[PDB]
């Protein structure tokens, strides 16, 4: 695994989009749900995730909106690569059952979204011990620019 | 300084209001133009970036989107001390400001590269966290915090 490599993907709840971005070597991710599954807000969304953490590559299937030229362009500004494969989803699915478990803590379902992220990365392996996800992509990034 | 400690601050540019949230030990900040000063918008900027470092205390002053019952639930729920009180015993009082300052410097080097003041203050996010001393070795603000926070998991 490298500490450069990201898969993102789109996923549905409640007729929102939501964009996902997962750190592959270490299951942390990012998530937020967007008004619009357009090259635009996945473009404004990869800046964001540049500008944190050190993404070299970014895989992600071959819908309109990754291949549009906004988020070419987005990457070509950020340095970084992108890889489509021929024409990851076990953290939709997981993302989507902790959504559903913290479904009533909030009025929107934007800041169910974000509770879920926090609840992922904040998880220790059956709750006792070891390193969350959070955890474990600072300790790979940091073991890595030394 | 501590490696649970950030500073948040609302500001104005172009009419629109942009929140920033500096990490104080490595001057590494996240920024976002929101739609409006709330205190709804406060607390789904603070939610996110809970989630993905380990934030421990959040500054901020006491403006009615700081004060509102929905961020004090946001920092309740996450775990965050929020502090209204001068930051806790240094001088990072001038460091955070400097962030502010120098945030809003690279907007204006950055603005004619993308259409919108959202695009622009992401772009500027992304220089100010990779940026080098002199623009040669040392560390960016962002490997800074990571080594900071990696080094505290023990």
């Amino acid at each position: 695994c490298s500490p450069g490599i990201w898969q993102l993907d789109c996923t549905h709840l409640e007729g929102k989009v939501i964009l996902v971005a997962v750190h592959v070597a270490s299951g942390y991710i990012e998530a937020e749900v967007i008004p619009a599954e357009t090259g635009q807000e996945t473009a404004y969304f990869l800046l964001k995730l540049a500008g944190r953490w050190p993404v070299k590559t970014v895989h992600t299937d071959n819908g309109s909106n990754f291949t549009s030229t906004t988020v070419k362009a987005a990457c070509e500004w950020a340095g970084i690569k992108q890889e489509f494969g021929i024409p990851i989803e076990s953290m939709n699915k997981e993302l989507k059952k902790i959504i559903g478990q913290v479904r009533d803590q909030a009025e929107h379902l934007k800041t169910a979204v974000q509770m879920a992220v926090f609840i992922h990365n904040k998880k220790r392996k059956g709750g006792i011990g070891g390193y969350s996800a959070g955890e474990r992509i600072v300790d790979i990034i940091a073991t890595d620019i030394q």
